[PDB]
């Protein structure tokens, strides 16, 4: 338990009624800060506590593979809250609109909501507190340390971040404290419905068969559990020096579990400090979880341009801008790059598995965007293509995330600058041949056709 987690958006009059929870990013009901701080204001205030989710308008904009893996958690999500004695709402909507006609209508006590530092969830908020005279507060419980608690200004690198992160461990690297019980339409609607009008744009493959392969990741908090679980009896030895072998997948594999909040980050790095495996095939772990992913909200929250080419540091701006009118090597369109029609069969494959499992390795991710900059009009047209494609077939797209380490890729954002080439400039290049050395490229590029 710890205040500094919650911070508050607006002050008003305290009502008579429920806290409603506003659940956005995090959607799951063990180790919740929000849902937890939710009970915990309920219960001094002689008032059950209630859980609302709003469906966008947005979701028109990416497959079904994101909506069948989120709904199918919230499926679960209903009946794991239903044994708490907690109402599961599901609107439908703008949440500007919905939430403001919700409160009114429910006679709401206090209205939390999770952190999100994304353009699209300020959007909201802004319409929200237009529309309400409740108090309104927002918890971070998405990073082990609050996103502005750790550092009160955009980070330039990891190196300066790791100290800060890692001095304020110790008081917020905490136990989950049990979440205590109080004192219309069904999912399968809206998932049905849903499908329908997202089914023209689905990914297909020449025989008509859909591209995507849903048996690679089961949603679900149970699900969740187990993957942890087993990728700490079985990969986390490995983890240190076959990270980036993607002919070996001994990676985590919790990227969809974590962006749709279906588990907790601190309970990951919870399970993995207390388990004794290799020194460096944790320590490299930690790195991830809690350096770079809680730098990707730390960038998103302090730089309001994250997906644009104004959030680039200043070496890397006058860098690529000396390389603009430079000879573009090739100039794929945004149909091509989505079919994965280069020259670069690392790049095909890198595209091909995208599309057929919705998650890339962490090494190819990096490959794969530093060559569509490579083979783009402008950095700009580069951001956006970038953009779209990881947000449109990733499971874990739509996140901070990606914007930081699509800013890392093409433009540098947390690195430094490296040899002056052609088109790129000084940002760090990644070649076809120091990929073979790296790994084994042909068993790679044969094991998606
Ligand atoms: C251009 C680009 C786009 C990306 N798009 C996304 C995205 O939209 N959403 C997303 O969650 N990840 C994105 N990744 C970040 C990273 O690749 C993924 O976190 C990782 O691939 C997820 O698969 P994993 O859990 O099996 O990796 P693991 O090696 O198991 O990492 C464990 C966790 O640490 C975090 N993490 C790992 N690597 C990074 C990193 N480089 N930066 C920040 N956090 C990290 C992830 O949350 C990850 O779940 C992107 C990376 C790049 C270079």
């Amino acid at each position: 338990m710890n205040p500094k987690r919650i911070r508050a958006l607006k002050s008003g009059k305290q009502g008579d009624g429920p806290v409603v929870y506003w659940m956005s990013r995090d959607q799951r009901a063990e180790d919740n800060w929000a849902l937890l701080f939710s009970r915990a204001i309920a219960k001094e205030a002689n008032v059950p506590v209630v859980v609302v989710f709003c469906l966008t308008d947005e979701f028109l904009e990416a497959g079904i593979r994101q909506y069948e893996f989120m709904l199918k958690g919230l499926q679960e999500l209903e009946v794991s809250l239903s044994r708490k004695k907690i109402p599961s709402f599901f609107l439908r909507g703008d949440p500007g609109e919905k939430i403001s006609r919700f409160v009114k209508d429910y006679n709401a006590g206090t209205l939390v909501t999770d952190f999100s530092p994304l353009r699209i969830k300020n959007q909201w908020i802004e319409k929200v507190i237009s529309g309400i005279s409740i108090p309104f507060f927002e918890v971070d419980a998405h990073n082990v340390v609050p996103c502005w608690e750790a550092s009160q200004k955009h980070e330039y690198a990891a190196h300066t971040f790791r100290p800060k992160l890692y001095a304020l461990l110790p008081e917020f690297l905490e136990e989950f404290p049990e979440l205590e019980p109080n004192s219309v339409e069904t999912l399968s609607d809206v998932l049905e419905t849903g499908v329908k009008a997202l089914l023209p744009e689905r990914a297909l493959l020449k025989n008509k068969d859909p591209l995507f392969e849903p048996w690679h990741f089961e949603p679900g908090e149970k699900a969740a559990k187990k993957v942890m679980e087993s990728f700490i009896a079985d990969r986390l030895d490995s983890y240190g020096a076959l990270r980036n072998d993607p002919t070996k997948n001994m990676l985590s594999n919790l990227s969809p579990y974590l962006h749709f909040g279906q588990i907790s980050s601190q309970r990951v790095v919870l399970e993995v400090e207390k388990a004794e495996s290799n020194p460096g095939s944790k320590k490299a772990f930690l790195d991830e979880i809690l350096i770079w992913k809680e730098i990707s909200d730390n960038f998103c929250y302090y730089n309001p341009g994250y997906d644009g080419f104004e959030s680039f540091p200043s070496w890397a701006k006058e860098s690529l801008n000396a390389h603009r009118n430079d000879v573009r090597s090739h100039i794929y369109t945004l149909e091509e790059f989505e079919a994965g029609k280069t020259h670069d069969p690392l790049w095909n494959a890198s595209q091909m598995e995208l599309l057929s499992t919705g998650k890339m390795h962490g090494y190819t991710r990096m490959y794969w965007a530093k060559k569509i900059l490579e083979w783009s009009e402008s950095p700009e047209k580069a951001l956006e293509i970038a953009i779209c494609l990881n947000d449109r077939y990733e499971l874990d797209g739509r996140d901070p995330n990606g914007y930081a380490g699509i800013a890392w890729s093409i433009g540098g954002v947390h690195d430094r600058a490296w040899g002056e080439r052609e088109v790129t400039g000084k940002i760090r290049y990644m070649s076809y041949e120091g990929c073979k050395r790296k790994f084994d490229v042909k068993l790679y590029i044969e094991k998606y056709s």
